[PDB]
């Protein structure tokens, strides 16, 4: 009886083995624009993408993950409100069955089509795995999706998920720049918060971009037509795999920008 997203194993039973789900830093969370407050002390942000070499594309069962090799300094994220380096691991989206749901974090309680998440790893701690025992481990980029003109960097993945319909499958996944998922600006709001899948992990300093990119309808549409079952299992459509926003407990979300 694993987790995922369905009426008996979804976010509200989660609690159950994952006991941090009702902790203090949880996430997503609403961002309200209005009492985000504009930092002075954060720094410029950093995001050196120009030397990543993706390696893989997965179906795990609750989203497809496009991941880097992480083995040397390349794809890194820097300052902002970040003490030092983090390295770009995977990458991954969470989505909805209609275009008005599928983010994890909301502005003003709007919620967007999709969410991307770009999961770095403070490079102090030597490997993921001792990152994710700190309150610093990670950093998780974020970034909001919205209906509309087609977004040209994102069509060579959309064009192997044929290739990974079920859970388990994976497919070589060479040469792919994050670099052509960024939106313009990178003005962002930031809090302390969590990984917001299991295992819940309260590791994550969340920098979120206030400017959607826009995909194409059909470009969603085939996010949604992978499977969250494995190949020969009944199809139970891969959509509306996000977490609703929990509660911001004594957090000050702090936005980059005045
Ligand atoms: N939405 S999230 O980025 O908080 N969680 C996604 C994960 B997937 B699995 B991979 B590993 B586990 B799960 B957790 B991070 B990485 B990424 C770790
Ligand atoms: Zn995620």
């Amino acid at each position: 009886h694993h987790w995922g997203y369905g009426k008996h194993n979804g976010p509200e039973h989660w609690h159950k083995d994952f006991p941090i789900a009702k902790g203090e830093r949880q996430s997503p969370v609403d961002i309200d624009t209005h009492t985000a407050k504009y930092d002075p002390s954060l720094k410029p942000l950093s995001v050196s993408y120009d030397q990543a070499t993706s390696l893989r594309i997965l179906n795990n069962g609750h989203a497809f993950n496009v991941e880097f090799d992480d083995s040397q300094d390349k794809a890194v994220l820097k300052g902002g409100p970040l003490d030092g380096t983090y390295r770009l691991i995977q990458f991954h989206f969470h989505w909805g069955s209609l275009d008005g749901q599928g983010s994890e974090h909301t502005v003003d309680k709007k919620k967007y089509a999709a969410e991307l998440h770009l999961v770095h790893w403070n490079t102090k701690y030597g490997d993921f795995g001792k990152a994710v025992q700190q309150p610093d481990g990670l950093a998780v980029l974020g970034i909001f999706l919205k209906v509309g003109s087609a977004k040209p960097g994102l069509q060579k993945v959309v064009d192997v998920l044929d290739s990974i319909k079920t859970k388990g499958k994976s497919a070589d996944f060479t040469n792919f720049d994050p670099r052509g998922l960024l939106p313009e600006s990178l003005d962002y709001w930031t809090y302390p918060g969590s990984l917001t899948t299991p295992p819940l992990l309260e590791c994550v300093t969340w920098i979120v971009l206030k400017e959607p990119i826009s995909v194409s309808s059909e470009q969603v549409l085939k996010f949604r037509k992978l499977n969250f079952n494995g190949e020969g299992e009944p199809e139970e459509l891969m959509v509306d795999n996000w977490r609703p926003a929990q509660p911001l407990k004594n957090r000050q979300i702090k936005a980059s920008f005045k």
